[PDB]
DNA sequence: TTCAACTGCTTTCGCATCCCAACTACTTTTCCTCACACTTGTACTCCA
């Protein structure tokens, strides 16, 4: 079975609102283990077995 | 002694006007490169 959820980093923001959040990573704010399942741009790699808790994104 | 509006009730889990942007314009930021009018002698004879 597959399911697709679509992760939107616009869907709070107005149209005039500038741009608050950013996919990826905050240095030197660091929780780590985070880099177990997700990838430099904070996004995960393809292929990852995830549970519920699991990071999906940064 | 009756007509006509005000009346709470059908199930049982879980499903499910303001802003932004476009392209083409015109403009400013300054720094770099020279000319244009003025003047004394000297030169060529000038009139004595």
């Amino acid at each position: 079975m597959y399911k697709t959820e679509k992760v939107d980093l616009a869907l709070n923001r107005n149209r005039g609102d500038p741009i608050t959040q950013h996919f990826g990573f905050g240095n030197d704010e660091w929780p780590k283990e985070w880099l177990e399942k997700l990838d430099e741009d904070g996004l995960p790699y393809i292929g990852t077995y995830v549970e519920e808790g699991d990071p999906i994104c940064a």
